[PDB]
């Protein structure tokens, strides 16, 4: 059998840090949104402990942008039962999430409080489009339980 | 004057609605899904618009022998997100399935895709292992060849 288990995918790009619309192709100096979640296996022994993402530019010229503010560069949103209960996505505290890294080719952030079995975080991360060559991102999951590694690569076609 | 945009939208419990689900159960079913978008911008309609899908790593299936609405669906948003119309199943007819075995995939769309529709594709597979489920899904078009792609990955509980 399994103790614990953590899966990462991508949900592609936004014109919003929050709901609007999905876009890419981006022309080159607009902002726009990656968002990845990170989802417990409900069937885990117990919580997941520093539940960390970790995005960091492959390929391509887009930066990920400013100095990493919650609300602003970055949001972190909760569903308390995932898929298996009929709770909705809400934002967490600030005081929840800590930015171990925050710059233009690399961020790394980190849950504080446990995940409980089948919840799902969902992140939102603003980067800055530039060039006409295809932006890529790298996104790996952790938790102190189930180390992955759990690796995901998006694209982004950007506008010259 | 052409361009192209892949995303990865996670995997799904159903070939159309449903749930996200990962991590999957080993001895289930499951569906990726992927999303193929044509730039606004681009001059004209884009020809032979064409997902690849292969596994890179670890050991669940494409399932079945490529029947469309059970192992693959394809949808059009014909507004993409510029405009209210939502995603419709296209008809049989205008997919060409050139590919379909456990390894991989290959799906072409038919009709010329206007500038700013999108493509949603779903596609099933069986779960086998104790070891991640990683596919690398490829789109191109005659006018915008590419190739343009993304990398998903599926936890599988043994
Ligand atoms: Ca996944
Ligand atoms: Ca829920
Ligand atoms: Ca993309
Ligand atoms: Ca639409």
């Amino acid at each position: 059998p399994t103790a614990y288990a953590l899966a990462i995918s991508s949900l592609g790009e936004f014109n919003s840090l929050t709901g609007g619309t999905s876009t890419d192709p981006v022309a080159e100096g607009n902002d726009y949104y990656y968002r990845f979640e990170i989802r417990a296996w409900e069937g885990s022994s117990g919580p997941q402990t520093n539940v960390t993402l970790n995005v960091t530019r492959t390929l391509g010229n887009s930066t990920f942008a400013g100095s990493g503010t919650k609300g602003v560069d970055f949001e972190v949103e909760l569903d308390p039962d995932g898929p298996f209960g009929p709770a909705s996505y809400a934002p967490v505290l600030s005081a929840d999430v800590q930015v171990l890294a925050w710059g233009p080719t690399g961020v790394q952030l980190r849950y504080l409080p446990s995940l409980a079995p089948g919840a799902t975080l969902r992140f939102s991360l603003r980067a800055n489009a530039v060039n006409g060559t295809n932006t890529t991102v790298q996104a790996d999951a952790t938790s102190t339980e189930a180390p992955g590694p759990y690796t995901v690569f998006e694209t982004t076609t950007i506008i010259p």
